[PDB]
């Protein structure tokens, strides 16, 4: 397998198949072994950044994620003050196998590149949750916050949807 973006060395996650071939995917089980520190010694820091709107992060979100939905705002809490360090890992994801949590990946990749010399980088090593929260949640209740799910299309959050996908920067 590849190095990472720096090419300072491999992965350290075991991947899955998800829909994007060049991006790297993990299971909600090696999701919950970074959440329980199994990796404790090599990872010094990692950042789930939940790729969904307020209203779904709120009505359900894996513990200690960051809800980061535009990009503006997910370049201004990673790359204005990088997370120096030992390894730091990025995991995007989204509800399910949509196209917030990989778009998201790619536009950190962009921007990282953008601020360094090649080929350094502030987060080199970068996964995608498969199945999102939609996978996360029935497997590992307890490692949510609050323990729902709030699905994007929710009958009573049409509204927010409409009011949100106006504050994004292209559509
Ligand atoms: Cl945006």
């Amino acid at each position: 397998m590849e190095l990472i973006g720096d090419y300072s060395k491999a992965f350290l996650l075991q991947t899955v198949d998800g829909k994007h071939q060049d991006l790297k995917y993990i299971s909600p089980e090696t999701m919950v072994a970074l959440l329980t520190g199994k990796f404790s010694n090599i990872v010094d820091k990692f950042v789930i950044v939940d790729c969904r709107y307020p209203y779904e992060y709120e009505g359900g979100h894996i513990k200690t994620a960051v809800n980061l939905p535009l990009e503006r705002d997910a370049e201004s809490f990673l790359l204005k003050s990088p997370i120096a360090p030992k390894r730091v890992i990025l995991i995007f994801h989204c509800e399910f196998s949509s196209e917030r949590g990989p778009r998201m990946c790619r536009f950190i990749r962009e921007r990282d590149r953008a601020v360094n010399d090649y080929p350094s980088l502030y987060y080199p090593e970068m996964y995608i949750l498969k199945g999102g929260y939609k996978e996360f949640f029935p497997q590992h209740p307890n490692f949510c916050e609050p323990q729902d799910y709030r699905p994007m299309n929710h009958e009573a959050f049409k509204d927010e949807l409409k009011t949100f996908r106006l504050k994004t920067r292209s559509w």
